[PDB]
């Protein structure tokens, strides 16, 4: 079908841009998780929290590079470009994060290490429940068995939302997302012919994404007030400033 | 097919469970208009009483969903527990516009501005549901589309504490196909309506979590727990 075909080209472009933007893919991660990592499972080896903040900022930079390649995005009103990244970039971080996680832990340091879930639950202060909600999401989301060619359209869909608070020209945004959603649907149908209504089920997962970020926001307010000693990068700080 | 039967059954059960349908609401949107004090803990508490009403109507509707009464009883309980609130806001949208909501089974209409003017705690009580209703109402769904949507919501295998997820997702699968087909047939030129509707569930839950945040002995007993 002539319409399908355009969607197929779009998928390929997105997938290719994803590969260029994100050095550590789900495929490399799974290969590593199943070359092999040094494992950290207890103290014998705030610093960790600052590491996750460091990686986040880097991920924000990587996701911003990717977004620029989504057809139409850079042509949007520059203020709406800022708004979509502000409300979308963390939802994308937790998505990509699941790629690095299994039930028991998460890859760190470009894949060269693996820090266990339990170690992270045992941390002091208001830090023990810092990563947990992500592991809980990752486990449900990883069950969908998406791969990078699927994820690549999905995260695009997440960026191009016409319901983000305070958008000026919603119309141009909903036209692009309309496209990304058809592309994803086709992609999921072709790539997972036997998985029933996977499209429906992935989109429902978008719900837990939003719960993670708003819950992470609270947790940040807690941690910053208990530890007046703790830096928050201006980049993340600005993303959370308005928000919800 | 099974899927049009499923869709007709759900619509039929929806008409019978819910007195004031979107179709009836939209016709109106004449009601007594409450635009100011001349026309409150009483309003907030009244809303909580209406919520208990709606839970009952929604629960009765759930029993008509093919397969639902067959699930483990504890699991029907936890599905309704986490489902009814998301369904209340979905149904409340039917009764709202940008300027106010229909109250009193359609005979009253209270303005969005009067509600926003209530003393500090209660002034933002409703405003998040108005903001959602405006977005959701742009999809222009009607009752037959909504009948299936809310069944979908009820059949969510991700609710915490479910004993047996498999049959629940099996059923939501049927409903989702049924929903998807309903929206292709009813809304031909609404390109990705199915997907856009499912995305709205993201705002739905966020309303619920935010509302939990903001939140006579025999009366206290009736209208406790299930909010
Ligand atoms: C763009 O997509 C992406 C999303 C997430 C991530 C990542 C990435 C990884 C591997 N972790 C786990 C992690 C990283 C650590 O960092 C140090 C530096 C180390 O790794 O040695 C230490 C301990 C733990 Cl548990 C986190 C945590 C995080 O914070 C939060 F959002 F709050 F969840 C954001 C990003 C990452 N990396 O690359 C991406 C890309
Ligand atoms: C089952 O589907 C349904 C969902 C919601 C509703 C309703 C319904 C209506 C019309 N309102 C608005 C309303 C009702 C009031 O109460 C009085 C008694 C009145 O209703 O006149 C006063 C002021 C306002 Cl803004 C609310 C508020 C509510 O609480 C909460 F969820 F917390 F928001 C729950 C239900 C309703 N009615 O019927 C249904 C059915």
């Amino acid at each position: 079908n002539p319409e399908s075909a355009d969607l197929r080209a779009l998928a390929k472009h997105l997938y290719d841009s994803y590969i260029k933007s994100f050095p550590l893919t789900k495929a490399k991660a799974r290969a590593i998780l199943t070359k092999s990592p040094f494992v950290i499972y207890d103290m014998n080896s705030i610093r960790i929290f600052q590491g996750c903040q460091f990686r986040s900022v880097e991920a924000v930079q990587e996701i911003t590079e990717y977004a620029k390649s989504i057809p139409g995005f850079v042509n949007l009103d520059l203020n709406d470009q800022v708004t979509l990244l502000k409300y979308g970039v963390h939802e994308i971080i937790y998505t990509m994060l699941a790629s690095l996680m299994n039930k028991d832990g998460v890859l760190i340091s470009e894949g060269q290490g693996f820090m266990t879930r339990e170690f992270l639950k045992s941390l002091r202060k208001p830090f023990g429940d810092f990563m947990e909600p992500k592991f809980e999401f990752a486990v449900k989301f990883n069950a969908l068995e998406l791969d990078d060619s699927d994820l690549a359209i999905f995260i695009a869909v997440i960026i191009l939302s016409g319901d983000r608070p305070g958008l000026l020209n919603v119309k141009p945004i909903e036209d692009i997302q309309d496209n990304l959603l058809q592309a994803l649907e086709l992609q999921l149908k072709l790539n997972h012919p036997e998985s029933s209504q996977l499209f429906a089920k992935l989109l429902q997962k978008m719900t837990d994404l939003r719960q993670i970020v708003t819950e992470h926001v609270q947790l940040l307010q807690v941690i910053k007030k208990t530890e007046t000693d703790m830096s928050l990068h201006p980049l993340l700080q600005e993303i959370y400033k308005d928000l919800y």
